[PDB]
């Protein structure tokens, strides 16, 4: 159903929604694993279905139909902690590539694409622990889509080789990410 802010468990699936407080922004969790975000002039929005923990091994499946307009992100997304990080594997994006000014570090090549590898740093930023400073891992494929199957260790290993490490998992979703934007998209992960 369409919910407010949150987190919790959607037809065996973890979910997690969260909201700058701007408006603009409709979430909903359908049957199985999908859920559905609509948004017009909204702020910054993270939502999605997966696995509350997440692994360093899994395999993730997606499907459905992504149509941001403007400043969005369609993503693995979650956490670790200790270290305190919020990481992303981006598969499609809408007008604004998330690692714009970033150093890029490495590639890795999966799921029929390349993908290029960077660190960025959010200072005193809303977190899975509050108000915090941490590292963002990203992985940006160079080839959009909006169905597919992402093996998260081929990613989480490159990072690692990196010196990009993660702690233990915290939540792990396809998440849709807008950015004052607008848009619909509608996913069934598995
Ligand atoms: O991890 C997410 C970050 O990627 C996000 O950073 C914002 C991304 O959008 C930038 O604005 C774009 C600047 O370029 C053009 O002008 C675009 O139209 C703008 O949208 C912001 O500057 C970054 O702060 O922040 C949220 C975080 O979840
Ligand atoms: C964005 O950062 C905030 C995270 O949500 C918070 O998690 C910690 C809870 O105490 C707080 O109430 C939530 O708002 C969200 O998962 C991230 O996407
Ligand atoms: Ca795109």
């Amino acid at each position: 159903q369409t919910i407010q802010p949150g987190t919790g468990y959607n037809n065996g699936y973890f979910y997690s929604y969260w909201n700058d407080g701007h408006g603009g922004v409709t979430y909903t969790n359908g049957p199985g694993g999908q859920f559905s975000v609509n948004w017009s002039n909204s702020g910054n929005f993270v939502g999605g279905k997966g696995w509350q923990p997440g692994t360093k091994n899994k395999v993730i499946n997606f499907s459905g139909s992504y149509n941001p307009n403007g400043n969005s992100y369609l993503s693995v997304y979650g956490w670790s902690r200790n270290p305190l990080i919020e990481y992303y594997i981006v598969e499609n994006f809408g007008t604004y590539n998330p690692s714009t000014g970033a150093t890029k570090l490495g590639e890795v090549t999966s799921d029929g694409s390349v993908y290029d590898i960077y660190r960025t740093q959010r200072v005193n930023q809303p977190s899975i622990i509050g108000t915090a400073t941490f590292y963002q891992y990203w992985s940006v494929r160079r080839n959009h889509r909006s169905s597919g199957s992402v093996n998260t260790a081929n990613h989480f290993n490159a990072w690692a080789q990196q010196g990009l490490t993660l702690g233990t998992m915290d939540y792990q979703i396809v998440a849709v990410e807008g950015y004052f934007s607008s848009g619909s998209a509608s996913i069934t992960v598995s």
